[PDB]
């Protein structure tokens, strides 16, 4: 137990996932007696395997992790090269993680790369559930899903930070939570189209309330019917956005401020 390792966590259950960058293009056998010998103690690989191109395990003894993360630039192979060894600090080798791949994230990347544009600042988002190029590709970015938006909201401060008119029109989601920071990642953003959305209060938009909008959609978002006139419609969505000039398509009486 405690001291040196108690048969329970909070205390000394410390995982590791030692990741050798580009460890399919060397032999598993080979790659590992290669560290083992670079290396300063016994190593065994808790559950190794492939992640694309990605080499890696897991390693339960803080220290034996650390005289792997000591192992780098060390090895070099035939092509006369250095093998890599990302080692992190990690949770047991399977729980709640949630998460995704890296390979996905060029997925999710090319995929918006093509429903953008320099002239409009697009970002035509309709259905990134169902778009080609990943409709069929066995995965699929679930933005409601929290990181998704967040990784999808990652790829904006990245690549494209002034864009003006996001839109997630349809992709079902509810919270704002999650993208309840685009007004830091994407800046300007004069526009946007929460629509269809699921989105069953006026409660969101005061996640988004410091996006500095002028154009802005909500239809079919639950929220419409704990609604009564039109007068307050205005007066609530124009409330968390006094720059509202457009909404929903139409005729927005000219915004008059006292």
């Amino acid at each position: 137990r405690g001291g040196a390792g108690t048969s329970q966590d909070g205390t000394s259950k410390n995982w590791f996932k030692i990741t050798i960058p580009y460890g399919r293009k060397y032999d598993k056998a080979w790659l590992l007696s290669m560290i083992q010998s670079k290396c300063s103690v016994p190593f065994t690989p808790i559950e190794f395997h492939y992640e694309n191109t990605r080499a890696q395990f897991f390693v339960e003894d803080a220290s034996t992790a650390s005289a792997l993360k000591a192992v780098n630039y060390k090895i070099l192979d035939r092509e006369n090269r250095r093998i890599s060894i990302i080692i992190n600090s990690s949770a047991p080798p399977h729980t709640i993680l949630n998460e995704l791949k890296p390979e996905q994230v060029e997925q999710l990347k090319l995929i918006m790369s093509k429903r953008y544009d320099g002239s409009q600042q697009a970002l035509d988002l309709k259905g990134l559930r169902s778009d080609p190029d990943l409709v069929a590709q066995n995965i699929d970015v679930v933005l409601n899903r929290r990181s998704s938006m967040a990784a999808t909201l990652r790829i904006i401060e990245e690549n494209i930070p002034e864009l003006l008119s996001l839109n997630l029109s349809n992709n079902r989601l509810y919270r704002l939570d999650d993208m309840s920071s685009i007004v830091q990642k994407a800046p300007n953003l004069k526009i946007l189209n929460l629509s269809g959305n699921e989105l069953k209060s006026e409660r969101e938009l005061d996640k988004i309330k410091g996006l500095k909008l002028e154009e802005l959609w909500l239809d079919g978002n639950s929220l419409c019917d704990t609604f009564r006139d039109q007068s307050t419609y205005i007066s609530a969505i124009r409330e968390r956005f006094p720059k509202l000039l457009r909404l929903d398509g139409h005729e927005l009486p000219p915004p008059i401020a006292f």
